[PDB]
């Protein structure tokens, strides 16, 4: 149940996507209402933003390090699933994606 990852992920991992200059759509759920999204939810079967994972990670939600990555994965997968290849919202998420992978090559084991 790794500690030094779990901490590098908070840390670390989330701190350099959440400064990102695309992390804001990203940093709570997707307000289908607001956006005006009814299916949504019924395609999305595990929403997830960096947001959620924050609170996770704050409130020793993760049984391990590898549960927290999923999550991060989920965001990216989630967002290519819904929305059309070239969208604006897919660019950032694989901006993003970069730069998640990079910092995951560095983590402690
Ligand atoms: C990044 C971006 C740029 C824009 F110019 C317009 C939007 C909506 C946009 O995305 C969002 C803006 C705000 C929010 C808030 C903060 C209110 O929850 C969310 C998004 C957004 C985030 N994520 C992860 C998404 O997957 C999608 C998807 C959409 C979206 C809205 N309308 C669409 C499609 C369906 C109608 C034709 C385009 N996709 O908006 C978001």
């Amino acid at each position: 149940r790794q500690t030094n990852q779990l901490q590098y992920l908070l840390r670390v991992v989330l701190k350099t996507l959440w400064k990102h200059q695309f992390a804001w759509p990203f940093q709570q759920p997707v307000d289908a209402v607001k956006l005006n999204l009814p299916d949504y939810y019924k395609i999305i079967k595990t929403p997830m933003d960096m947001g959620t994972i924050k609170k996770r990670l704050e409130n020793n939600y993760y049984w391990n390090a590898q549960e927290c990555i999923q999550d991060f994965n989920t965001m990216f997968t989630n967002c290519y699933i819904y929305n059309k290849p070239g969208d604006d919202i897919v660019l950032m998420a694989e901006a993003l994606e970069k730069l998640f992978l990079q910092k995951i090559n560095e983590l402690p084991t």
